[PDB]
């Protein structure tokens, strides 16, 4: 049941912005770890005296990494005279964000038809404003509303190349890495209470609850009209034996924030081979592979879709598999991206639900929880 | 003339400690960019609730990367109950350091015979104390005095594996990278006034002025008794046409600090090949190569030591060459290591002055300034 109640016209995920202390080093580690190319820059070399920002791209995926410069470089400017290419940026907000959360996502940015209209209708429907709409070089407008914790939902709209003031990077510096990652699939938040978060976000966007099918969570998924912008949210469930990983998140993160980003790959086997090659030489580490019993019980549950050739290929890479009633899903999780046990990345491939592929095809692999658990028990036996 | 006036027994450079906002990402970028192996860790997985610290090693070189966790994790501890493996660490000092300077060196640590004695004699001779001597697991003692800006000189002494509380890292995670880098050669500071800095540091260490032979600088080199611990210091020279890079440093860094670390390589040609391979895939970038005229004029100045086979091999890699009267030196500079135009790295090889090799053999390549300049002019002609 998809009511299609978007209060404004939403298109697709546009970019994810990371607030760091040093954008150069984080950007280079991510570039190598995920196979993302250096696409554009705004920094001292482009006249930006306020913040350094570097964009990585892989297919449609856009990762933005930003860190502040000393405020002394831009003490003489005023908001109308600013050299910052992202007008919402603020030194104190950024330093406070990163000292409070460490490395994490500041903005989930979606492209819309009219950013100003999306901001106005949003706040008229209960959104807490973060930065009012601003028009950039009469060409793009950007506005921000609060999403949860210190994460903002950023609206971007174009009249007619990332953002004004940014520059394309030199051919030399830009090496054409690509491990198969193609676009952002969903972005997930951890909150203390799911109800008020769901009520709040649904209420200013009009996103509807996405169709679902006893460890830690309780979650829900808001989705846009075409279900191409998916925004899951988790809350912890207390009093269990194994303490909630969601509560672990909230303690180390100092409150709500973005938990994981799910990236879609065209060939999840090539992605996971190439990412695993680089794990111990600067890239990313993966959550430990599930017991061989798990793969023994996969025949009986996904026999019709996965040949054991493609199946044993998942065993090599430790991939997890789940299926809904319309589709099937391949997924694996990284270890946390930084010092704290907070944000991590999911690589996914969806097969099914062709018409183009419809969003959420296969679900989000929640069954994999119980399945994994069962496997563990069976492999101990 | 080497007076050998060390006020206490100094051995060698022990490690360099980096204060960052996220130690994981910086460590991984450096590991891949310089070919340093992951050696030890102190973090949540080792019981450290205060700070995450990761050590990289290449030969004798030890790079330590540290970032704070949320203070909430260790709000119940007191200094006697701390879980921090580096007792000098302080959340507010670290956050203030990194918001003020960005990524940079916090500690230059030298090994000595008795850290307590080195601290006491130091402060009795004018050193500003930073952290008093502390004994760790009845085995190692660490003490800190101020060096310049917010950089400290750290004394380390062992009774008899990095530091107590640290753990050796898993064989898997630890990939045996090595591009030839073998030890730290010198660590250089930029200050507003060279005289008071020289007076101050010489006065509490007893380090003597190292033997020397019109662009930006004015510098001097303090050295220990055997001249194996070298501590150059620069100040800016104003009023020139091209603004001092030292003054550029001080403005963007928000005061004095460490400008560059010089790392010695066993084969500088292998190091520079392997580092250059990785420049655009997560590693480091290099200062643009000097004009071919520069290499034309090299025959006439280093003909006796460098064969043109080894010489044209420098042309490939852009290496710079200088010579003193006792030795010869090969050197090249990276672009800055982070967002700000502050800290950078020098790779060097010294050939000459055998007996073991004596410190400073070849000097520090200051002649290369004028030489480079001349070359530029000649290549324009
Ligand atoms: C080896 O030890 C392990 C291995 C794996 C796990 N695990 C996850 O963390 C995990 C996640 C985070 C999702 C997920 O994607 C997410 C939901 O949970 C909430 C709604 C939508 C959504 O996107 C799906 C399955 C998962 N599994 C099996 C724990 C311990
Ligand atoms: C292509 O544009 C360029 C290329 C290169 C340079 N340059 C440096 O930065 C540079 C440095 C930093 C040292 C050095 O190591 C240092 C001293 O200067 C102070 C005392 C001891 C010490 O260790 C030696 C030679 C250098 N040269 C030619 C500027 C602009
Ligand atoms: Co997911
Ligand atoms: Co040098």
């Amino acid at each position: 049941k998809n009511p299609k109640s978007d209060k404004f016209k939403v298109k697709r995920f546009h970019h994810i912005e990371f607030w760091c202390g040093d954008a150069t080093n984080v950007a280079r580690r991510f570039s190598w770890g995920l196979g993302m190319r250096f696409s554009a820059k705004s920094d001292l070399s482009t006249g930006n005296m306020v913040h350094a920002s570097y964009l990585l791209t892989s297919g449609d995926l856009r990762f933005l990494f930003t860190a502040p410069y000393s405020p002394s470089l831009s003490a003489g400017e005023i908001k109308p005279t600013t050299t910052a290419s992202i007008p919402s940026f603020d030194h104190g907000s950024c330093r406070s964000f990163f000292s409070s959360h460490g490395l994490g996502v500041r903005a989930v940015a979606i492209e819309v038809e009219d950013a100003e209209s999306a901001f106005s209708i949003s706040v008229a429907n209960g959104a807490i404003p973060s930065s009012p709409p601003i028009v950039l070089n009469e060409a793009v407008t950007i506005a921000e509303v609060k999403l949860y914790g210190d994460v903002v939902l950023r609206y971007v709209s174009y009249k007619a190349e990332f953002l004004p003031g940014f520059e394309r990077v030199e051919d030399a510096s830009s090496f054409p890495l690509d491990y198969g990652i193609r676009r952002l699939d969903h972005a997930v938040g951890n909150v203390p209470e799911l109800g008020p978060a769901l009520t709040y976000v649904a209420g200013f966007t009009g996103f509807h609850q996405f169709a679902e099918f006893e460890s830690g969570l309780n979650s829900a998924v808001l989705a846009s009209n075409d279900e191409m912008v998916l925004l899951p949210i988790n809350e912890p469930v207390h009093g269990t034996k194994r303490k909630s990983q969601i509560q672990t998140y909230l303690e180390h993160n100092e409150g709500a924030g973005l938990q994981h980003l799910a990236l879609m790959s065209e060939d999840i086997f090539r992605t996971l081979r190439e990412m695993r090659k680089r794990s111990s030489i600067g890239g990313f580490d993966f959550m430990p592979s599930p017991p061989p019993t798990y793969y023994q019980n996969l025949k009986k549950r996904v026999g019709d879709v996965l040949s054991d050739d493609q199946i044993k290929e998942c065993e090599e890479l430790g991939i997890l598999v789940d299926r809904d009633d319309q589709g099937t899903l391949l997924q694996i999780f990284t270890k946390p991206l930084g010092d704290r046990p907070t944000i991590f990345i999911e690589i996914i491939q969806r097969v099914g639900c062709m018409m183009y592929q419809s969003g959420g095809c296969g679900g989000f692999g929640k069954g994999n929880f119980s399945e994994l658990f069962k496997s563990i028990e069976e492999y101990e036996k």
